[PDB]
């Protein structure tokens, strides 16, 4: 997992459960409980899971359910490291550049492995967005589409239209409808 | 020096002087001219000196110029691996952010020299900006300044306070003079 997006995560975790369950569950992995990951770094994402089991374990809260909380949430992080993305902007026309915007912030980083964010027009007013990834991260992706709908102030319906494992990878498809 | 810098410095080096004189530089230190440094490594400074000692001898510019002219250039580069660092940010932003960051850059490596870079305003349009660190690299410090002036298309003056040994550390202050 790339440094930034583990950055944006912690911030996220203490605006959600605060500092002390931030702090825990940073220690329990064996980091310093204020430690700053930076851009350059790569996150084991075996310590991630144990960060988030430890935030679960302490809040009470279902892992998958801290996923979903966590989108919604990082979306008001992202617009805050990354003004420009969110600025004079339609909430399609952010949910369509997606896809490009991974690819863009993952570029110098090989093995790439960013997840696949391909949205289309599949009628007059809705597209279907596709998540592909081996990460498997169905409720971040679902938070995060639900974050954007709460940042833009559009209210959205978000259907799943398809699910799938093959190869390794990962898919979720779903209908956004305006 | 970290890892991920010199790889932002060969391919800043690339840009500039072509892959040839690259190539033959970090095979004259026993490497692989495609060699990919990873995000743990650290890279001897020695090992530094020495590939831009090739790089000069075999552009013929003096290597100092080589570190200003990488200096200006590595901000794009930056640029293009760490867009964090630049997003939705100005000039003086980016600047005085810059100590913090680079405590925060090398805050996992065990004996910890990064420069000091203190920035403070003083003055309506200018900041003071002092660079500190044991390896002396003047140009580089001055080439990054101009780069980033370049990046964010911001106009400044650069006034060259002082420089000098003050002491085992080498020091550089220079005054930053924003047009507005
Ligand atoms: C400006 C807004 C956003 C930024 C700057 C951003 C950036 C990033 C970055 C840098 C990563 C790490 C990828 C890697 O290391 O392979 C990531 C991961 C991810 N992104 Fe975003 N993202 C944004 C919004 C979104 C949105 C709107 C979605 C979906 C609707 C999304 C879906 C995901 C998912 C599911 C991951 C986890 C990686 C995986 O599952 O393979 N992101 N994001
Ligand atoms: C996103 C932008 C930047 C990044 C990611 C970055 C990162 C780094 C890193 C990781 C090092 C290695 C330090 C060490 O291993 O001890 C370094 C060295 C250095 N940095 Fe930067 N830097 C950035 C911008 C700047 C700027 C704008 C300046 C000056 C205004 C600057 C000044 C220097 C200098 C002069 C060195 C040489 C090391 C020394 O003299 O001791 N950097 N930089
Ligand atoms: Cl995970
Ligand atoms: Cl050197």
């Amino acid at each position: 997992m790339k440094g930034t997006l583990v950055g944006t995560w912690i911030k996220t975790l203490r605006d959600l459960y605060g500092n002390d369950v931030v702090d825990e569950s940073l220690k329990s992995v064996g980091w310093e409980p204020d430690r700053v990951i930076t851009p350059l770094e790569d996150i084991d994402d075996d310590e991630v899971r144990r960060i988030f089991a430890k935030v679960s374990e302490k809040t009470g809260k279902n892992v998958n359910e801290i996923w979903r909380e966590v989108g919604r949430q990082n979306i008001k992080t992202f617009s805050e490291w990354f003004p420009s993305y969110f600025a004079g902007r339609r909430l399609v026309n952010f949910l369509m550049m997606m896809d490009e915007v991974h690819l863009q912030l993952t570029k110098m980083i090989k093995g790439a492995t960013p997840p696949r964010l391909i949205a289309k027009p599949v009628a007059k007013d809705a597209i279907e967005m596709e998540y592909v990834s081996k990460r498997k991260m169905y409720d971040y992706f679902l938070g995060l589409i639900e974050g954007s709908s709460k940042f833009f102030k559009e209210e959205i319906s978000v259907e799943e239209v398809e699910r799938g494992e093959k190869d390794g990878f990962s898919r979720l498809k779903v209908r956004i409808k305006f």
